[PDB]
């Protein structure tokens, strides 16, 4: 994550990031 | 994602979620 931006107070501040690869398996 | 609790708007609503599997590599 480069340069941000939240200087906005209100509902937000967590993202998502889903991306990983610690094996070769898919669950959901 | 199972019930939730989000009644206090602040500075939160996204949140993380890394775990895939569309291969098998480690990037970062």
């Amino acid at each position: 994550r480069m340069k941000k931006k939240d200087e906005g107070s209100y509902d937000l501040g967590k993202k998502p990031i889903y991306k990983k690869a610690p094996t070769n398996e898919f669950y959901a």
